[PDB]
Parts: structure tokens; sequence; C-alpha cells
């Protein structure tokens, strides 16, 4: 019944290797009410076309949701995960750390 | 990004047959937004344990929930669903109707 932030985690499959398909995930964990925006972006860019889990929720009333996509690394590109929740005074943007 | 009220569908696995195991369902959709409270009643008293799917939503930011338990049903015994949701301007009971 109480508001809780989001942990946000982001990260790939497999350690980046340029060239290489992989996946890219935002798991957003851990956050109450289940409300909540979660996008993907390249080079901040929102991706259109990402996929995500359904909404989950624990007996406390904490809810998890992932979204992710297939992905190609390239050296240059940079990649995040937008997310906003009342929880947050502004929206959060976390990066993806390759290594 | 509008609010929608939830469809409520309360349904058995198998047709009621007294003292014969079945399950008992209450199926929310199309609601938005996704917080929700879904209760399944035994005699007008809320029963605890029961299980739900998770919160799937579709693109247009509508969700769907399912509760659901596993159940003996007696012929005295009434069944409903309850759902509370900002749409709703009273918690709405929905009966199992047997047949």
């Amino acid at each position: 019944m109480i508001q809780r932030t989001p942990k946000i985690q982001v990260y790939s499959r497999h350690p980046a290797e340029n060239g290489k398909s992989n996946f890219l995930n935002c798991y957003v964990s851990g956050f109450h009410p289940c409300d909540i925006e979660v996008d993907l972006l390249k080079n901040g860019e929102r991706i259109e076309k990402v996929e995500h889990s359904d909404l989950s929720f624990s007996k406390d009333w904490s809810f998890y949701l992932l979204y992710y996509t297939e992905f190609t690394p390239t050296e240059k590109d940079e990649y995040a995960c937008r997310v906003n929740h009342v929880t947050l005074s502004q929206p959060k943007i976390v990066k993806w750390d390759r290594d």
C-alpha cells in the first residue's frame, strides 16, 4: 500500500562483442504502485519495438517487470534504460555498462 | 492513458458437481490503470489462499489478470468475485452461476 521505488538493472545476455547479436535487458523490481514507464534507449533515442515480460507481484504487493530486445553492439553505440514512476522526482536513466 | 473499467468473468473449469474438485476463476480484463483489487468469496467471505496469474498488458495499455482456486462445490455454497478499481464507484461483486 506504501510507494516503493524500483530497483533498475541494465545488462546484456553476454558480454558486449561488436558485430555479434546479443540481448539487452532492463529489469525493474520491487516497486509499488504497478504504474510504470520503461524504455530502452539507443544513443538517447527510444527503441520502438521492444519486448516485455508480464508484470508479476508478490504477496507484499511489490512488482517486477522486464523489458528486453535483441541487438548487435557496435563500439560507439550507447544503450540505456529510462524509467518513470511516481516515486521518482525525475525520470531515471541507467546506462548499460558493457563490462 | 485513459481509465477503462474491467470486464469481470466468474466461471468454473467444469460444470458444478457437488463433491467433485473443480477450479473457480475470476478473469478481469481490458482495464486501466493496472491498480486493482480482486478477491474470491465463499459465502460472502474472502478466500485466503488464492492463486493469480501475472498482470499482462497489450500495446494499448489495457491489463489482464486471472485469480483462481481449487475448490469442491456443495449445493448450498455460494461463490463470487469482488473487484475494486478506480473506475468503479463501488466494489463490484459478480456471482458464480453454476450453470
